């Protein structure tokens, strides 16, 4: 997609049975918890487009899910079948959707609205995960405001009532800390810059007190042969391996296969709580040949990874199975 992303677009919620508008001072911020569509118009080599991107949060529930298909079907309709559609969820946005937002990073919040609760309040303090890919398109996620969520590979921000931290991991990019600082923005607060390893006081007492969190060599390494997710299988009747493209995703571990994480120094035999014992030692021997056809091949088991393992997901969830 050439086109600039500079178009006309108009960004709904899902909520209950409707699309909602959003804020157009928002546009770019979303909620993990809930479900969106995004019509965008513009016009690129002579022709005008229009692309509906339906963009489902990593949270969202299954009724909002299943309410984003009836009301995109009535758009498209609405629309005389013209535009062109695409289902994207939260982490494996293309390119151009991420371009959509003049520059601005992807923010992602916790929470969001159900039929039951509603719109749920933000908390006071609050910590957000800042990544960028290769291709500098950056992701700011909120994740739980502890000690233990940090990794050295990214920018952080930590906005408390009284106080704002932006924390830049060793193997933080410039993108990454120009996307906190966006956030920052956004969030209406003043940072202190803080890089890893002299943090303050404060800092570590408006996590909830220091602790080990999210690192490895690898995690430090600010070069960059950026990690490669695997999911390893037999229910097709024989065992496969196929690679996992997009930001890594704790959703994209599929609890009953084995994933092989390769962070080039060390590969990881994630294990499902539902996998059988041929998919893992099947796992092992896969590994075990990648690495030889040119190293620790470590095993972990769902819902016991090490901070090693954690840190390359773009926001981990402990009670998220
Ligand atoms: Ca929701
Ligand atoms: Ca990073
Ligand atoms: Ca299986």
């Amino acid at each position: 997609m050439d086109d600039d992303g500079t178009g006309q677009k108009q960004i709904w919620r899902i909520e209950g049975s409707n699309k909602v508008p959003v804020d157009p001072a928002t546009y770019g911020q979303f909620y993990g918890g809930d479900s969106y569509i995004i019509l965008y118009n513009y016009r690129h080599g002579g022709r005008q487009g229009q692309i509906i991107y339906n963009w489902q949060g990593a949270q969202s529930t299954q009724d909002e899910v299943a309410a984003s298909a009836i009301l995109t079907a009535q758009l498209d309709e609405e629309l005389g079948g013209t535009p062109v559609q695409s289902r994207v969820v939260q982490g494996k946005e293309p390119a151009h959707l991420m371009s959509l937002f003049g520059g601005k990073p992807m923010i992602i919040y916790k929470g969001g609205t159900s039929r039951e609760g509603g719109q749920t309040a933000p908390a006071s303090t609050r910590l957000f995960q800042v990544r960028a890919n290769s291709a500098g398109a950056t992701r700011a996620v909120e994740v739980l405001p502890k000690a233990g969520a940090l990794n050295s590979n990214d920018a952080f921000v930590l906005k408390t009532p009284s106080a704002a931290y932006l924390w830049v991991g060793t193997g933080a990019s410039e993108a990454e800390k120009t996307g906190a600082q966006e956030l920052l923005r956004v969030l209406r607060a003043q940072p202190v810059q803080v890089a890893e390893g002299s943090e303050p006081d404060g800092f570590w007492e408006a996590l909830g007190g220091k602790a080990a969190y999210r690192t490895s060599p690898r995690l430090k390494d600010k070069k960059m042969h950026p990690p490669r997710l695997f999911a390893c299988s037999n229910k097709i009747g024989r065992f496969v391996i196929e690679e996992v493209p997009g930001e890594l995703m704790q959703e994209d571990l599929a609890t009953d296969d084995v994933m092989l994480l390769d962070t080039w120094d060390q590969v990881f035999v994630w294990v499902g709580k539902d996998s059988q014992e041929e998919e893992k030692t099947e796992a092992l021997t896969s590994a075990k040949r990648y690495i030889e056809t040119d190293t620790p091949i470590t095993v972990v088991k769902q819902g016991f990874e090490p901070p090693s393992f954690v840190g390359w997901f773009l926001g981990w969830d402990d009670d998220y199975w």
